[PDB]
């Protein structure tokens, strides 16, 4: 407007205001301290006020970027304590912005931040709930400087509703710690998501980006029209190329704009965008970002007419490859919102890989006459396992089921850390219960977006730890192609059983003694260990020892004593597997 600081400040609200720049500033001056950060704000928000009561005050009439800017090169003791970043307020504007993005941090060299006990959090939430909010937002915030602020606001207010019902409720850890670790589990597949598709955009390219742009807006607006969907895609390219940049203002105004275009055209795109479209700026393109799929219009054709009997396939083909190919996926993808966009992917390149080569022929249209029966293999992979996992996950809950998948992966990779073996067993197991429960019509797409992150989090690791080129091939391999190749490896042969070792088996009453992620973590540490040591165990075998001290831990948990008992008819189950399995 005439003001911008005003302009955000009014549809933002004082209270989200408040909480949006402390987010900010907390992400570039990441090593100063809280008390800093609230004077900070208080100031930022204090000028605020002022540029709203007169929007024509001094100052009011520069940009927010200047403003902002302005105000992180007063600190005292910038080059003392960033050294180097410092000197980006030297430059005009423009640079200096693009400086301060280039200088944040993403490491910081900073303690893991601990979650201290219920009664103290509760208390300190009840003392003083905004001191309390706030730095945790701001410890967060410092920690993930490119966690998008606003998504990271939108988690603060499920943190203080999960606080101010679970405090005041008869057994507080009960109804907290669960709800705060589902925070931190989706938490961090957030931060996960939104690297990936940075890194996506820079590996695979904006092509690339575009045919998952298509995919998925379809499966959402089947009823709109190419044309539509095509625009969507474009703008939705640009919106995450920007906010790929990392600068928070502007990559906020194109998700803003798109937002109001596509409520400004809510009747040309879904009937399921009401609710949403109501909403405030904030909430709004967020909201949008999770709607429902609208719902595909029953009278739709078939695939067969336009895309290969059809006369002209070849020459429409020709024409505009890119165009056409995205009509195919298009038409596709807004039939079947039960695919994964990846599959849907399969589909348009072997479609595309089949035009290629028979357009070339003397006569295509016999050539491709059967090209939807390539389609039918690919589609029924992703579909049986599903199944094939999804009923695994019934005849064993989640943590006997997690015990499957961990000794599947240390047969197949066994030169891999133990502990990471662990965590991703562990990970795909919550992929199992998070989306097994959705129906038959859900879960593909949700597996792939779990699936993802839990993959691309696994090849970070052995991306910095590198040990099996098997697993280097198939986190190298195309965007396409990296889920069918983990699922295509096979047990290692290759394997040289590690180098006994009783200790790692060594166990002790102070288990009688832990919570269950405590007791799992270690009887699947063990499992894990059990497997590295003789691979060559089977499942009766390995269900049978996985018994034999299971149950043998109750009986040590039920003697007088513990610790002879942890080691007397402990070494004595030892021998008694070390033979059984040898
Ligand atoms: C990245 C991220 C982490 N978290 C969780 C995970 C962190 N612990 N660990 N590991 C915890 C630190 O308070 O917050 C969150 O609530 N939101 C987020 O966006
Ligand atoms: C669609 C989608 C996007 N994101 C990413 C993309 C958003 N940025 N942009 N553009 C970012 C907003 O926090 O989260 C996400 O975390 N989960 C999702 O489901
Ligand atoms: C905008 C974010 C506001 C966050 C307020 C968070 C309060 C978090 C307590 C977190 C305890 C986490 C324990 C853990 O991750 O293991
Ligand atoms: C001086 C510091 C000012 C910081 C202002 C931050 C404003 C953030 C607005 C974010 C709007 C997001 C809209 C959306 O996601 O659809
Ligand atoms: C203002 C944005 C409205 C977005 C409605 C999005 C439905 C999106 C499925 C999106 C996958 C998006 C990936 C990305 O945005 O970078
Ligand atoms: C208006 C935009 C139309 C875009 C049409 C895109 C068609 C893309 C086919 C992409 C095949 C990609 C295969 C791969 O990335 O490995
Ligand atoms: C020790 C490192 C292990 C890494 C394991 C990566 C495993 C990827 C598995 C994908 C499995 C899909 C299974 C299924 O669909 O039924
Ligand atoms: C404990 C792990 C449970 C895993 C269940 C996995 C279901 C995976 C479906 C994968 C579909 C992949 C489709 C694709 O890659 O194109
Ligand atoms: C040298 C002998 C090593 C034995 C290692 C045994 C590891 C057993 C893990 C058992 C996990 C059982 C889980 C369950 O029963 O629900």
């Amino acid at each position: 407007h005439k003001s911008e600081v005003a302009h955000r400040f009014k549809d933002l609200g004082e209270e989200n205001f408040k909480a949006l720049v402390l987010i900010a500033f907390a992400q570039y001056l990441q090593q100063c301290p809280f008390e800093d950060h609230v004077k900070l704000v208080n100031e930022v928000t204090e000028f605020a006020k002022t540029c709203v009561a007169d929007e024509s005050a001094e100052n009011c009439d520069k940009s927010l970027h200047t403003l902002f800017g302005d105000k992180l090169c007063t600190v005292a003791t910038l080059r003392e304590t960033y050294g180097e970043m410092a000197d980006c307020c030297a430059k005009q504007e423009p640079e200096r912005n693009e400086c301060f993005l280039q200088h944040k941090d993403d490491n910081p060299n900073l303690p893991r931040l601990v979650r201290p006990e219920v009664d103290v959090m509760c208390t300190a939430f009840h003392d003083n709930e905004e001191t309390f909010l706030k730095k945790y937002l701001y410890e967060i915030a410092r920690r993930h400087p490119y966690f998008y602020a606003p998504e990271l606001l939108f988690f603060a207010k499920r943190y203080k509703a999960a606080f101010t019902e679970c405090c005041q409720a008869a057994d507080k850890a009960a109804c907290l710690l669960p709800k705060l670790d589902e925070l931190r589990d989706e938490g961090k597949a957030s931060s996960a998501k939104q690297r990936l598709k940075c890194a996506s955009l820079q590996k695979f390219g904006e092509r690339a980006f575009k045919a998952w742009a298509v995919a998925r807006l379809s499966q959402r607006f089947p009823k709109a029209e190419f044309a539509e969907v095509s625009k969507l895609v474009t703008d939705l390219t640009k919106v995450h190329t920007e906010c790929c940049h990392g600068d928070l203002l502007e990559c906020a105004d194109d998700r803003a704009d798109l937002a109001k275009y596509i409520c400004e055209n809510q009747d040309s795109i879904s009937s399921k965008l009401k609710e949403c479209c109501e909403k405030p700026l904030l909430e709004k393109s967020h909201c949008i970002a999770e709607v429902e799929n609208d719902e595909m219009p029953a009278d739709l054709p078939s695939l067969a007419a336009d895309f290969v009997e059809s006369k002209d396939v070849c020459k429409n083909y020709a024409e505009a490859k890119d165009v056409f190919l995205g009509m195919f996926l298009y038409e596709y993808a807004r039939r079947h919102p039960d695919y994964s966009v990846v599959l849907l992917l399969r589909l348009a390149k072997t479609y595309e890989t089949t035009l290629e080569k028979c357009c070339a022929a003397a006569d295509p249209h016999e050539c491709y006459a059967k090209v939807f029966d390539e389609f039918k293999p690919l589609v029924e992979e992703p579909q049986n396992l599903i199944k094939q996992n999804c009923e695994l996950f019934e005849q064993l809950g989640e943590y006997k089921f997690q015990n499957a998948l961990l000794v599947r992966y240390t047969k197949k990779v066994p030169q891999v850390s133990t502990p990471t073996l662990v965590e991703v067993s562990r990970n795909l197991g919550k992929v199992g219960s998070k989306c097994c429960k959705h129906p038959e019509a859900k879960r593909m797409p949700c597996a792939e977006d779990y699936l993802s992150v839990v993959l691309n989090q696994l090849c970070v690791l052995h991306e910095k730890t590198p040990v099996s080129d098997r697993v280097t091939k198939c986190c190298t391999e195309s965007l396409v192609n990296r889920r069918p190749c983990f699922s295509a490896l096979e047990v290692d042969e290759t394997y040289v059983p590690k180098e006994f070792n009783a200790e790692t088996f060594t166990f002790h009453a102070d288990i009688c003694t832990l919570s269950e992620k405590e007791r799992q973590i270690k009887k699947q540490t063990a499992l894990v260990e059990l497997v590295k040591h003789k691979p060559k165990a089977t499942k009766e075998q390995l269900k049978a020892v996985m018994d034999d001290f299971a149950a043998f831990v109750e009986k040590c948990c039920k003697a007088d004593d513990k610790e002879t008992c942890f080691a007397e008819e402990g070494k004595k189950l030892v021998a008694a597997s070390q033979a059984a399995l040898g």
